[PDB]
């Protein structure tokens, strides 16, 4: 490809510095003997170390598209470019033009290249995933719609990288965005639109419709939940492990005995747009295959669940928008607020400094853990 | 031991390369002078760095037994073996057989050994705990019995190492496996065994025994909980901090005033097989010692709690079984499912790829945060 | 400053070893030519790598004051001190006093210094944030007042560093210490003070005041919650996005229509000492600015929330006290208990070993996932 070709070039630069003096002036080399080969072996082993490490932490596809440029990867690529181009400049101007003797020195130059390129690899790991290991900041991430709030420690990251960690943890941790669960508030607001301290006072003196409606809805949800549990238990008890059929046909055989209760529960919890019949049968054959209980099958459907339980078209990984007052390549600090906007909701994230903590020993003597039967 | 002896050998290989030319041919060395000693000091300091780092990240007992071989540790041991054996081969064939001059070069060979062995240490850290720092995959871990589900980001790990991280997080995070809490479903299923769309329809039209039984059981659990809270509060108020007695005798003195309520609560929550009287007295003296409140004592007993709250024979760390369709030394990828089976339950873990995320700036002007008093 | 001056000294030590032979004996140098410059370039690039890495992971303010000395940072500073002082000792005794020839060797000495100082940087990262990456221990952290309990995996850390990670996670994860929520128990205990197995038996036979009082308080809290939700929904619907006013004046305009319900809810949940009117208006203008819903505004006020949601004087980062039976510089092990005492509560933390886990393959054939329609 493109980056792999440049990786091959930067990997073959030491070998190119080594092989050319024997090719271009074979008779002109001074006899190295033992030191040159004892150096070649260290060169080869360090290049193998470099290849294994570069495979381990850089032979991978890009993780995300970021709004501005990645500062640290651009810094590393510029460093590698000036590094390799300067070494070629010195090897062409001061080695190839002069057709130098004492080839052992050329071998030290190549091994210095290998050492410094290993330290470039080490600096790359330092900049990319070792700089944010120490949890310097805390990020409160709140959805703008239902207000689900979670905190996360991060290190010294830019707003871009912190936002991407926030999104990783969003798809992991936050429950999936359900706009249906948001409709009631909207209608209530609109109903107040259909119809300042004293006016609020009269609202308190009025009938709290919301309390009793929420209690009745909770009662209905628990009723549908118990119906669903009984239905799924009977439906799993209708098949024995041991006509012989695969778990797909077993799921299709036992599904009509749970389908109506599950439909009613997903409509009473407004989750019917998140579980297609095909997906329910897929997860059902999954649970039948892996020997799970009715409750283990059903816990996907009881609670809302995070975004990664659901289908791939359900999460819109492509349309996230980072809204920051400052440049998003700037690092995190205390008090900054950035907002990760999706199509209908937004992750309002405010960053606070984890405070400076002072500890001090006080010595509690195990002789001081005496106790008496008297009252206190 | 065995591995420590090989560690001593790999640590003394440079010192063995250094000390032998003065021993085996003392008069034949060319005078080094300043450079050789200025090299010895760098050698010694780098070997001290190597010793400190190897102690810091490798002087520790094995963490877990894995089904197949650890790929990366075997790769590192093979690398060290070929590394050291090749250096001995070169030192024996091309240095000892020829009884070489210019001892400074022998010192560079030894320092190249030290440098490359430091980079082997660095590659070992790269392969072992720096390769999975970047959270590449997400793992949904569901118990097969009660369906408790948690997500975890992992990096590029094999199925073995990912499964072991899943087990670490299982003993940390998931509530402890309580088969008693599973009995009711079983009996209900068996009761349906004692006695297809229309037949389910008639189930919906029937009396939902489960809803009212769950509500009544919840009521009973809350009643027992309040009894237990009052009991433990009175029992802690029966002793003053200040006959003088240790917290063990204080726990034994105040336990009979909480014992019956705690027994009834642990039987109504089916937790009586997880708290022995000796363990309750131990935790009670622990709470009396550390000045905890009745609620701080009681929160261990109110909720189910994870597996590591309990006794050591309670968690069966030895009998875990990794069930994967492919080889467990293969790395994680999107869509693979592996199952960690214990004696009665199983952690069904499916691995998904954290999706490719695209961010883009949109600029919200603080001039655009204007607002009016009119309704919307 | 002080540490920056020593950093400048340790950064200029190689440059000081290089520049002095041309200054102090200019005519006495043997001609180096190509090797010396091809070495200088590697020196400069490795020093640039060192500068970037030292900026990335050490140019930062101190994170916390610890009771005893930090063992690893003191070890690293002692290592750097003996390192640099020994190199100056060799450069003064064996190089400057003798006014040596073969300047290439001086350049190798300086580059060995740069290499070993890069490995000191690497050892510093190994000791500081790579030693605890592997989750060796689990820490149960329980507050002594309300008993909120969370587990955390840590690596090989000292009691000091583990306690500071526990405090980072305390301000992140645990709900904020509310002594008002603790008053009821105290009064109940005192009431029992105002007035042993049979006496507890009679307590069970008595009226459970706590159950019905908790149920009635829960009912009141839900009532106030629904009042508050309706109030905040109407108050947000009173302003349109589009007299033109900033979100501060919008918050002040819509606040009197939610103020009484919010005051009643914060008094019924005993959160009135944690939200000042100024803070409520600040968060209100924050929610109006970022386009959040009434529920997104209100979720800060509904639940208790962790400590970092609140004001900076609310968390007393300065007065934490580490109580350990052993030395706090000792590393974690199985069974140790340390207590982090604040002004009124204490984080009782007990450390357990994550158990030794044995895995083994068992092969479940996809041919063995057959199923039949018969009952089980």
């Amino acid at each position: 490809t493109v980056a792999s070709f440049l990786g091959l070039l930067v990997f073959l630069t030491p070998i190119a510095f080594i092989l050319l003096p024997p090719i271009l002036w074979r008779d002109e080399l001074e006899p190295c003997g033992t030191i040159c080969e004892g150096l070649f072996i260290s060169m080869a082993f360090k290049l193998l170390i470099l290849l294994i490490g570069t495979w381990a932490l850089f032979f991978r596809k890009r993780r995300a598209d970021m709004p501005r440029v990645f500062v640290f990867r651009a810094l590393l690529l510029v460093l590698i470019f000036l590094f390799v181009v300067s070494y070629w400049l010195f090897y062409g101007v001061r080695i190839l033009d002069s057709r130098d003797r004492n080839y052992q020195g050329i071998v030290q130059y190549a091994v210095s290249l290998v050492d410094a390129l290993l330290f470039i690899h080490y600096l790359a790991i330092v900049l990319l995933e070792l700089r944010q290991l120490q949890p310097m900041f805390t990020l409160q991430v709140v959805r703008s719609t239902d207000g689900e709030s979670r905190f996360y420690s991060l290190g010294h990251l830019s707003i871009q990288r912190a936002a991407l960690v926030v999104l990783e943890n969003y798809y992991k941790d936050f429950t999936i965005y359900n706009p249906n669960l948001l409709t009631a508030s909207k209608f209530r607001a609109a109903k107040h639109m259909a119809g300042i301290a004293a006016a609020a006072r009269r609202r308190d003196s009025s009938h709290n419709e919301l309390y009793y409606e929420e209690a009745e809805h909770e009662r209905r949800v628990k009723k549908r939940k118990a119906r669903l549990v009984v239905a799924v238990e009977e439906a799993f008890i209708h098949i024995q492990r041991l006509e012989v059929m695969d778990p797909r046909e077993a799921a299709q055989a036992i599904f009509p005995s749970m389908a109506r209760a599950l439909q009613k529960y997903l409509r009473i919890t407004r989750q019917q747009n998140y579980h297609s019949m095909e997906s329910i049968l897929q997860h059902l054959a999954f649970c039948i295959t892996n020997g799970m209980t009715p409750k283990a099958f059903l816990e996907r459907y009881l609670s809302a669940g995070p975004t990664l339980q659901y289908d791939k078209d359900r999460w819109l990984s492509t349309q996230w928008r980072l809204v920051s007052d400052e440049a998003v390549t700037n690092g995190l600090r205390d008090g900054i607020v950035f907002v990760l906007k999706c199509l209908d909701f937004s992750l309002v994230v405010n960053v606070k400094k984890i405070p400076f903590i002072i500890l001090s020993e006080e010595f509690i003597d195990p002789k001081s853990h005496k106790f008496v039967l008297r009252l206190q």
